[PDB]
């Protein structure tokens, strides 16, 4: 039912999964300047039960008053090294800074597949540590694509993931196919790759015989879903398999099945630092009657200030695709956050994540705005 019930149930399982894996102490000698490399060396001989142990992280030539400080910094720093795209272990589909991150099929060859196993164990360690109690919380610092989260849960790929994971591709190709006739496009169930000299390098079929299968109006939805499967899952099959192999050593895959993609983000990354003042200061209201701009919007901000931290997180997922702002906050959004006045009355709010944008109808009372905004994020 509720998200907190899922978390409470999930965390209690996990404490039972690790019940004869003691939280005894283990030392991790790492270096700030070569953090990912030294962390892999420090854990290279860890057994499965060793990953359940209390991590005592020693930063080289650094003294600390307690172990909690270095541990929390190590978790945050190792999350950034793994998932912030800099080392190309993960990548983004557009060279933007809001873009969600995805496993990289075309990474530098020195990043071997066992590094995705480490990343999976690290994420599982965050979930395990956080299930020990509030004082042991370790949040995953990453803004994952929805399709990668869907692959963690074991869901099939769908073209809807393009809007959040590759907004430019969704706005160009996907939206065109969804809205237009295909009889003259001469598309087939295959992808063409060209070299840097503009020559056809390779043809990759979306299924057996796909190059001889035309895309028609009657099958174009199956084409888009098979396109999502190829572009978001098939090309990273081994990377995801090794990630899941590491994750499932600490978190059995059956346990994550009770969450959907967005709930999995909240479980891993938390409800975030959603500042309503930063929200209001960077959101542009587009159009609308006087009643909307001067009364409905005032009701809106009062509602937003009354939302629980989870509801705030779901509002950002509803409108931007992730519960976490980009590094720069609300100012760092692809197109700046816009609240569009919908030309409807007393209807449900809608959103277009590839434009961020929240589409807000006009309402007749505060409690109507309260009711409808909670429904739209429910």
């Amino acid at each position: 039912e509720t998200f907190q019930d899922k978390v409470n149930f999930f965390q209690r399982e996990l404490r039972q999964v690790h019940m004869k894996r003691p939280h005894s102490k283990v030392t991790l000698k790492v270096s700030r300047h070569a953090l990912l490399e030294s962390s892999l060396k420090a854990t290279r001989n860890f057994s499965i039960s060793d990953w359940s142990k209390n991590f005592e992280v020693v930063f080289q030539d650094e003294e600390a008053l307690d172990w909690g400080g270095p541990r929390r910094e190590w978790f945050e720093l190792i999350c950034k090294a793994l998932f912030d795209t800099t080392n190309q272990l993960f990548t983004r589909f557009s060279d933007n800074n809001q873009a969600l991150v995805h496993p990289n099929p075309n990474r530098p060859a020195h990043l071997r597949l066992k590094m995705y196993e480490f990343a999976g164990r690290l994420v599982g360690k965050c979930l395990y540590e956080s299930s020990l109690g509030g004082a042991y919380k370790q949040l995953v610092r990453a803004r994952f694509t929805r399709s990668f989260l869907a692959q963690i849960i074991g869901l099939r790929m769908h073209y809807k993931y393009f809007e959040t994971d590759d907004p430019e591709f969704y706005k160009s190709k996907v939206c065109f196919i969804l809205n237009n006739d295909m009889s003259e496009m001469e598309l087939v169930f295959a992808e063409e790759k060209y070299n840097k000299s503009g020559q056809l390098d390779k043809v990759v079929e979306l299924m057996t015989g796909g190059a001889q299968t035309p895309v028609t109006n009657a099958n174009k939805i199956f084409y888009l879903n098979l396109l999502a499967q190829y572009r978001l899952a098939s090309q990273v099959k081994e990377e995801v398999e090794h990630f899941l192999k590491g994750l499932n050593e600490l978190v059995p895959e059956n346990l994550l099945a009770i969450f959907d993609e967005n709930e999995l983000e909240l479980l891993m990354c938390g409800t975030g630092d959603i500042s309503v003042s930063d929200f209001k200061a960077h959101a542009v209201v587009v159009g609308g009657s006087w009643h909307f701009r001067e009364k409905v919007m005032r009701w809106f901000w009062t509602v937003v200030s009354s939302l629980t931290q989870e509801e705030l997180a779901r509002l950002l997922q509803f409108t931007t695709g992730s519960s976490q702002l980009p590094p720069g906050g609300f100012a760092a959004l692809c197109p700046s956050f816009q609240i569009i006045a919908a030309p409807t009355h007393s209807t449900l709010p809608t959103a277009h994540t590839c434009f961020n944008q929240l589409c807000l109808p006009t309402y007749d009372s505060y409690e109507e705005v309260h009711r409808m905004l909670q429904l739209a994020i429910s």
